[PDB]
């Protein structure tokens, strides 16, 4: 089998990318956060508490004659932003582009962080890290794509985002016309339960390529390019007048500045994000103060390939029981 769907910004600077999902009978829609860095799927839900749902659609499970409690079963989760979400969790069938998964844990927020609530764009999120992070208590549960792997033509999923555009995730197949040259295929370590690699280095605009291993996560739900201190200010020190704000959270950059390119390596191949991508405009409305779009991880823990940076690839998640990543232009 295999599934296609569109996924498209929730607003104009690309700050995270929603999918639609099927979930229940007959079927529910909910627009969903597919986040390659995380392996719950939760959703806001008629278990929500009210006055933390503003304008989300909800799942019911009581609608869906296909859904099951899931009985004893609690989830809780943090995400690297500070934001959070818990509940209990059902069965139920989901589908997603037409690829159907049935008895997938289905985690029902009753509780949600106020930045959830604040996006009225997002019903949820959907999980594609490794099952071994999902929260789901005492019984552990898999993620969409470990249920649907087996079904699968080829044990897969591609992400295709758009800049200021839609774009897609295919599941089961490689779609060989959505990208140019070859796919570089670089190995994973799933020992943080995330998909992780080494990238090979870096390069500013058109300078010189310097090499240097740089491990890091392909993380769909993260919105930035998180990268440690010495590469951030070796880009940030080719705009005139960008510097990094204590009271903003960041580098900063005058809204006037045309931005350079930013090159990433997987293996011997080259990635390069164009200059625009990582403009996420003014710091607050009318401001002449621009926010950068790749930014220190030194704060993290770990470097973070995000939609910044996936969005310049076409980015095959390779399942297999040895799992790797490729990345080819488009």
């Amino acid at each position: 089998s295999t599934g296609s769907a569109t996924t498209t910004p929730i607003d104009s600077l690309d700050d995270a990318y929603i999918t639609p999902v099927q979930i229940g009978t007959p079927a529910q829609t909910l627009n969903l956060d597919f986040d390659t860095g995380s392996s719950d799927l939760w959703v806001f839900s008629s278990e929500t508490t009210a006055s933390e749902v503003d304008g989300q659609t909800i799942y019911t499970p009581s609608k869906s004659t296909t859904a099951k409690l899931l009985s004893g079963a609690t989830w809780s989760i943090s995400y690297g932003d500070g934001s959070s979400s818990s509940g209990d969790v059902y069965t139920d069938t989901v589908s997603v582009g037409g690829l159907t998964v049935t008895g997938q844990a289905v985690e029902s927020a009753k509780k949600v962080s106020s930045s959830f609530t604040e996006d009225s764009t997002i019903d949820g999120l959907l999980g594609l890290a490794f099952s071994t992070l999902n929260t789901v208590s005492p019984t552990q549960q898999k993620t969409f794509f470990d249920n649907a792997k087996a079904s699968l033509d080829s044990p897969v999923f591609t992400a295709d985002l758009g800049y200021h555009a839609p774009g897609t995730y295919n599941f089961g197949f490689i779609d060989t016309t959505a990208y140019t040259g070859s796919i570089t295929y670089t190995a994973v370590s799933t020992k943080q339960g995330f998909w992780e690699w080494t990238s090979t280095g870096y390069a500013v605009g058109s300078g010189t390529f310097k090499s240097t291993s740089i491990d890091g996560i392909a993380d769909t739900g993260t919105t930035l390019l998180y990268l440690p201190a010495t590469v951030v200010s070796a880009y940030w020190a080719q705009v005139s007048g960008a510097k990094s704000s204590s009271s903003v959270g960041g580098y900063v950059f005058p809204c006037s500045a045309t931005l350079p390119s930013f090159t990433f390596g997987v293996g011997s191949a080259r990635i390069v994000i164009p200059g625009d991508y990582i403009d996420f405009g003014p710091i607050s409305t009318g401001s002449s103060s621009c926010f950068g779009g790749i930014q220190s991880s030194a704060g993290i823990g770990i470097n973070i390939f995000g939609d910044v940076a996936l969005k310049a690839a076409f980015v095959v998640f390779n399942g297999a029981t040895t799992p790797t990543l490729g990345f080819a232009s488009k």
